[PDB]
């Protein structure tokens, strides 16, 4: 609590002061044990701070360093701040204005700007773009989708490779492998028979356990991605199962599933699902709606593979994420349907951490750019105040703001390998998430389930959305629309909502916004993709992106600050109190001497009906772009609680029906 | 025992007789499950029969097939012969000719002989030119001897998409490592820190594990060598070992030792040794003899490594061997001083069973095709007989047969990646060895360790060193010699045993020889390489290469059938004699009611002094051209026996120290 100024001051007597110094220090550094000068920061960004050193030197506001809380700061002080010989050498307002150049270069006024919205907490970029933003090859990408490359030992391989350098560079992977031939299937050149997924899979795994992000920074983290058809399904889903035979476990990598429609029907129904090796049936992972529906159904007649029931491929799947967590559902269908990059092919995979939609291949590996709004920031002691009301005029200008940072990324980013490169430059995506979502309810004084905070959300997520393609229209003005523009939804004047057959809420003009991108274009395929914020929003002090709080009570024992005000301010908090919630798990439900207005604020996620969470996931899903990384929490978890859950996500046309589920 | 003469029967009798007609059943075969034509013979292979089919189903003596003993034809079976569905398609004879058309193609009278030849048991192919000759895609090369491209993510996964493309087509690989950073060493594009050699190696295990020989034939098997200065040499060595840490661990691979003599000299003074990361001390592995040590010594001083006590490592290195067998030793000097390929440039390896020693780089992977000598088909009873005697002559005779031979594999091989056709190509080494040395001597009355043992052993050797150049020089003298003959120590006069310093038995006419190759050249830069012949002996009914036996008495149980014959006719053959032999592990030592010479004759390997095998080791090694697959015995093993053994060797001038190390 009071721990936060005393461990900052710390770093300010053991750092210098002078940013322009610390940024002559970084430069300069040579490793000790090599004698090889290992500058930290680009020629570029070195040049453009000496030829700025007063403007920048003087912008600078130290005070600022007391925004962070202790947690946040520690976050900072562990992996973010760059350090010399194992100490830290650069304090946050230098990392922030390190990060601000790294993006804007000799736009110093842009840069500025960025400094002092980050420095204040607006908003803050992903982990890559905080650690290398301005270091000599910025990687400051999160996410890679890679396609396998071919299902042969030579593509295999190939794949690996690339995965590898990308891993090397610090970025977090999707991989899809329906293509490679199950189990059992011929294999021509020696007259052979395949193992299938899982050795192939144990080689991924020992790839993402070597290659860790730079040498010795994090464990690769690797998701795959197969649709529920591959022959090999039921060993996959179990990749993370803690029991035994090791030899057919994957324990560092992330399974997840990319479904088609047909396999809910027919769960549904408790009808037959058919497996398929794709020798045996191909084309299936490159197509997607009716057209699959017709060529699947087709090769299950034609008696191409082995038939199930499809209930007991399902049960196996509940049974799954029930112990492991995973493994995630995203929907084939959906994200194919209704996404900006239909125009590019069939979309065949998400991402490490299920908010990324976008289109892969042999030659292109698709990229993201990460950043998230803090949503608290927006709140405004009213005139007259108190009533507080929410600033969405200030929102609107921040998201553009981080829309044309996102879009400065992309041109001044290092790709780790060339697929990668083609990709971005050719299509342009970026994502735009929030973190706080919680925080902000709380402050305001709307619970969670209540009428009002669902208006929030869909207004929040309206004006991000719009921001960002007003920002992105813009660009395209100066710029050009994205090479791939023409063709696209957007392009028709069909933007994400249209996707989902509904008209926006209207707080803001779509029309004029539509009218234009129709005639000048936008600058990105892609804008939206509200992501964990896992470890951004621990920086910040805010509630992970837009799920509520699991507990009021962390542990360091730290008791939720909106309700300690609330207890001290209604002479209730006591021993007796702080007692009644390190025990229970941080909740005050049926606690006694509480007004029902606070329980009603205050309730945990494990008390929230996840009817309620897939409802406002399902509201701002039709201002997503593409998908966001949506949590699911069971108190008592039971298969017929689980599936319901599936399938009323699924129904309500979710592409994102289920990232991790946790339990308790 | 009369098993055989039955279940070779019915194969007969579930078998196609024709052999024109097993040839048409495979090539027109058709894989069931998806209707792929999968034709198990070559175009060419297939043409060849038809046009001579009466010729070629004529010379066959099936009555032949009967030569084999029960397990060999077991072995046959299960692994060798061609299958057309999880049936046998092929008897022995047939297999047998196919090889000889896969090797000879048009050249029928030359087939003729090799079928001839091999279906007597003059000698044998090994494994993968049985599986693979006149087959579609030939695969005959057992041997692979592959560089670490560079030490870069690219390189080392460039390195293992290379092993994976080799390990599908059956070869077994030594891989050399010795450029790979060592843990802790600073990593410059991300400003991180090593893991060193332990991360990489598990990924390779996997790889093993995983690609296995074609879908289903066998696992990766792959060797890795190291020299013992590199700094995380202490973890390498221990790579077999079954007990705890299974992350530091690679059980599915294979470490050898590349030891320079510094190494050996400092652990025999009791001295320092230096360990190195190749970053900061480079060169090492690309010098050897006084120039390594020269270069060693300096970067020793210059304090670039860390240093310790010889006898550390050593003891380590003995420990190891003791527990698993392993690692190989290989004396790097010795190779490299005593190779006809020294002209082009330093040998950085040798393979996955210690015999093959070739140069590779990044751009050259050293393959090897090989074949062994059956030494007991050559004792004929005299005239007037019973002196036994030894046919040299004959010898001579089939060691140019089998040359010529493994030079056809040469041009008609498939090679799995195209550094290993560069190579091939351009050098053209084979490899010749032996099966039953131990059924000679007894055959012949001769025990192991007898002076007479002694000098037939050396004489065998010159006999197929003299032969095998002879008939390589005839080829050279049509054909042109190898790309890279001139400037080698053989275009100079100087062979193998010159560079030992000696003189040969003299048995063959050297003279004319070394006048020939100088003026004409030879077709191979080497030719012998006697190899463990693990499968192959076995095929054949023989002791495996020259090992003397390890059992009068294996396990079906089966009684050496020398020592058989011996115990009938001296009317001491009773239960009282089989009882003294499972129990007694295979030994007649002590045993009360035995002649003197059949106990000298019938000691087993457990009862030799290692001192001998080294000895005989050395011996022939100046006949050897490559090395050989020296496998080391110990009853009751001591870090003192086990020392003296490896000093012995390496003072005697041994290339390969130590295959596996066996104990009981
Ligand atoms: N376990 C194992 N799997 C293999 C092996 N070789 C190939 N595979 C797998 C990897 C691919 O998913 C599939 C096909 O591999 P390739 O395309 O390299 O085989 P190839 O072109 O020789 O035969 P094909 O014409 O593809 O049937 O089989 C092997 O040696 N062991
Ligand atoms: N554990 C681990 N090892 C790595 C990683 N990246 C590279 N290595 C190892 C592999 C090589 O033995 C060595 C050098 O790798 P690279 O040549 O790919 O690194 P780079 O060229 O970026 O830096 P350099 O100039 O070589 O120091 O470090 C990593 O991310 N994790
Ligand atoms: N452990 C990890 N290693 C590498 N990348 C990761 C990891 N966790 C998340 N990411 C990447 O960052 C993206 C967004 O994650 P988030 O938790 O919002 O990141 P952060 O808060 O660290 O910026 C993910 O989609 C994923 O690609
Ligand atoms: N398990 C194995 N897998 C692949 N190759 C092998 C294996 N064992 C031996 N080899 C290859 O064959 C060579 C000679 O081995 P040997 O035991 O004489 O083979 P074989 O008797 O089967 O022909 C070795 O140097 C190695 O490269
Ligand atoms: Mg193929
Ligand atoms: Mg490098």
């Amino acid at each position: 609590t009071l721990a936060a100024r005393i461990a900052i001051s710390n770093l300010h007597k053991q750092t210098t002061k002078q940013f322009s110094k610390v940024v002559e220090d970084l430069y300069r550094y040579v490793n000790a044990a090599t004698g090889k000068p290992a500058p930290m920061i680009s020629d570029d960004v070195y040049n453009i701070v000496m030829e700025n050193k007063d403007k920048l030197n003087s912008a600078i506001v130290y005070d600022r360093d007391f925004q962070y809380s202790y947690f946040g700061f520690k976050t900072l002080e562990r992996s973010y701040l760059l350090r010399i010989n194992g100490q830290v050498a650069e304090r946050p307002q230098h990392l922030i204005m390190r990060v601000a150049l790294g993006i804007h270069g000799r736009d110093i006024e842009a840069a500025l700007e960025t400094y002092n919205l980050m420095s204040l907490k607006y908003f803050t970029h992903a982990s890559p773009t905080l650690f290398n933003a301005g270091t000599p090859k910025p990687q400051m990408s999160s996410c890679f989708l890679v396609a396998m490359k071919e299902d042969s030992i030579e593509g295999i391989y190939d794949t690996l490779k690339e995965c590898a350098l990308i891993s090397k560079t610090a970025g977090g992977i999707g991989l899809h492998i329906h293509n490679i031939r199950s189990t059992g299937s011929y294999i021509a050149g020696t007259n052979g028979t395949s193992n299938g997924l899982i050795p192939m899979i144990r080689v991924f795994n020992n790839t993402a356990r070597y290659v860790d992000q730079g040498g010795n920074k994090r464990p690769g983290a690797f998701a795959l991605y197969l649709e529920p058809w591959h022959a090999d399904i039921f060993d996959f889903i179990d990749i993370r199962k803690n029991h035994g035979k090791e030899e057919i476990r994957a324990r560092d990598l992330f399974p997840a599933l990319w479904i088609p429609d047909l396999f809910m029907k027919r769960v549904e129904e408790n009808g037959t699902w058919t497996l398929f090796s794709p020798t045996s049936a191909p084309g299936l992972s490159d197509c997607y709606g009716d057209e699959f529906e017709a060529l699947y159904t087709r090769y299950e007649k034609e008696g191409r593979g082995k038939t199930i029931k499809a209930q007991k491929l399902w049960y196996s799947i509940l049974e799954a994420q029930t112990e492991t967590g995973t493994p995630f559902v995203v929907y084939k269908d959906a994200c194919n349907r209704k996404s900006n990059q239909k125009n590019l092919g069939v979309i065949k995979s998400s991402n490490l951490c299920c908010e990324i939609v976008e289109y892969s291949a042999p030659d292109e590996t698709a990229v993201c750019n990460l950043a998230s709004v803090a949503l608290p920031a927006f709140i405004e002691t009213s005139e007259d105040g108190k009533t507080s009301t929410y600033n969405f005029k200030k929102l609107h200008e921040i998201a553009k703001v981080v829309t044309r940072n996102l879009n400065r990324v992309i041109d001044r980013n290092y790709y780790p390998v060339e697929e990668a490169r083609k990709s971005n430059m050719r299509h342009r995506p970026i994502a735009l998430g929030v973190q706080g979502l919680a925080d902000t309810f709380m402050l305001l004084r709307l619970p969670f389930d209540s009428e009002e905070a669902r208006l929030l959300n869909i207004q929040i997520f309206e004006t991000i959305y719009h921001a960002s393609m007003e920002a992105s229209c813009e660009l395209a003005q100066k710029d050009g629309p994205y090479e791939t523009f023409q063709g696209s939804p957007a392009s028709q004047g069909i933007l994400q909502f249209d996707m989902w057959d509904q008209k926006p809420y209207g707080m803001w003009d779509w029309d004029t916004l539509r009218k234009d991108i129709m005639k000048h274009g936008v600058r990105n395929s892609l804008t939206m993709a509200p992501m964990p914020t896992a470890s951004t929003s621990q920086i910040l002090g805010y509630n992970e992106c837009f799920e509520p709080v699991t507990s009021n009570m962390y542990s360091f024992q730290v008791v939720n600050p909106y309700l300690l005000r609330d207890l001290v301010d209604l002479g209730i908090w006591d021993e007796g109190m702080k007692q009644y919630l390190i025990t229970q798990n941080g909740s005050i439900q049926g606690l006694p001497n509480v007004p029902q207005e606070l329980k009603d604020l205050y309730k945990t996620v494990w008390e929230i009906s996840q009817k309620t969470i897939i409802n406002m996931a399902a509201d701002r899903s039709v201002y997503i772009d593409q998908s966001h990384s949506l949590n699911l929490f069971l108190r008592a978890p039971t298969m017929g609680k689980l599936t319901s859950m599936h399938f009323y996500g699924w129904k309500k046309g979710l592409k994102t029906g289920m990232y991790y589920l946790r339990t308790q």
